[PDB]
């Protein structure tokens, strides 16, 4: 019916060099994302620090991953929204204009619409582009939800909006979403409870754990896509331990930190307000990263 | 330090035909001078800051600035971000545009940690020679600066002399004038602006002024001068007013009040914001009948 982007997906991290976005690690970065067995990958989302980048670094980022996928099946899932819906339709546009297949639209932050405004919002976003886009709910971080209802109306109401990604550690709201609309795309947006999300229906993941284990996320998700929930879970479980830590200071703060530890990218930079982790915190990182396989490049 | 404390308004934005109403919105700032208010604050949180573009931003500033001049009235301005470089900028537009100083929310949305936050204002006040006054709320921002943070930030940081406060929590208000007496707390609230002002709060930024001016201000300048029993008597009379200001988010009621007083053409918000639902419309228009509204 609808066309969907879906599977295991990475929310990349920004990496930063002398405080420019270090261009040839982000393309480095993408292709392990891709060799591991990502399908699909999120430039510039929450995990992207959307925030602190500049309009033409937000385009840089999203033509470097349209860049680096082609010649793959691994798509580019755009991070395109804001909460201010003139601004949200034009970030989609661009991002579509910039070869991305699909956009993830986070809810708007601070002013707190209601339920007719988002859903006034989203109509809006959909109808400025043709391709796919996915809903993004984080109310702990945009101080308001997208309600089933809006959800399943939006999902109904607008031909290329397939589903939401759920960051809301809520599965009382997944059951209520794939209970009254099985055609949805549900999209994990919280690692720790990947499996339990998906063992309910859903559909993908978007990973914050997949930047620095991207095999273990894809193996995971493709398992529980394959029905072998037994295998998913064996990996979902092994997995708590990071995927906990990896929140211990607001994502993404010890991501950066983990890949910097494990010699990923060449500095541990951050855009202020955000910045390095405290040290015990770092130290933390450092304990539960001994007990988890790495993939170098 | 340098401060602007008292009777404040956070100043509502007139849209018509989906563009800022200038002059709705220079007619709006000299009704606030006009009834006893101290300052006003263009382009805050109820003045749908994140739906302006940056040029619109600059035209209410302006306008802002020259509706007060030859006043007491200072220009408390709207000037924060999420990022620390784009909120450095707003704050220098702000001064090099006139503005006395600026209200700058705690970053929304990325969640910095109380280390981040601190070294984010820290970054905007060494780039200014104007008050800065903090702004935590943390329903709609999702971080909370805390008292310890607050407190380091107006010790270390000249242009920093207080908070405005928007979090419900009285227990904090004592911590932070019983450890740091010297700042000024700004109730964030309507609904408890008393209890804050009651205990050593110097002021108010207010959404209920937009509509009842002179009430807020009375009730600030009673409390100011430690007439607790009048200051707390229009607190109460206004309790449900400024609660019914909430029953959708700010400055969805805040607006409908305005325009169903006449004081603004049209009810027009910019998407995601939009008008109330008909029930809430209804609420909002007899909790008004129980006020003596000023028009201009
Ligand atoms: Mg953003
Ligand atoms: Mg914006
Ligand atoms: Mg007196
Ligand atoms: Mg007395
Ligand atoms: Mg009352």
């Amino acid at each position: 019916d609808k066309n969907i982007i879906i599977g295991a997906m990475t929310a990349l991290i920004t990496p930063f060099k002398n405080g420019k976005v270090d261009e040839q690690s982000y393309a480095r970065l993408i292709k392990r994302q891709i060799e591991n067995g990502i399908d699909a990958v999120v430039p510039v989302g929450t995990t992207g620090e959307s925030a602190t980048l500049t309009h033409e670094e937000n385009r840089t980022c999203i033509e470097i991953a349209v860049e680096t996928c082609k010649g793959t099946k691994v798509k580019v899932l755009a991070g395109a929204g804001s909460n201010a819906t003139h601004e949200a339709v034009g970030l989609a546009k661009f991002a579509k204009e910039h070869g991305a297949d699909g956009i993830l639209s986070v809810a708007p932050y601070y002013n707190k619409p209601t339920q007719q405004g988002l859903y006034e919002h989203y109509k809006a976003i959909a109808q400025s582009v043709d391709i796919p886009v996915l809903l993004y709910n984080v109310p702990g971080r945009t101080g308001c939800e997208i309600s089933t209802d809006t959800i399943i109306k939006l999902f109904r109401d607008c031909e290329n909006i397939y589903g939401v990604k759920e960051a809301s550690g809520n599965i009382d709201k997944c059951v209520d979403l794939l209970a009254h609309e099985p055609r949805m795309m549900l999209i994990s947006g919280e690692d720790a409870i990947n499996y339990p999300i998906l063992s309910n229906g859903g559909k993908g993941v978007i990973s914050v754990t997949s930047n620095l284990l991207p095999d273990m996320i894809s193996a995971l998700t493709h398992f529980a896509l394959d029905e072998n929930y037994k295998e998913a879970k064996k990996i979902n479980d092994e997995l708590y331990n990071i995927n906990k830590i990896l929140f211990c200071e607001s994502n993404p703060i010890p991501i950066k930190t983990a890949m910097y530890l494990a010699g990923l990218i060449e500095s541990l930079e951050f855009r202020l307000p955000l910045c390095s982790p405290s040290k015990e915190n770092f130290a933390k990182i450092e304990e539960v990263m001994k007990k988890y396989k790495i993939k170098g490049f």
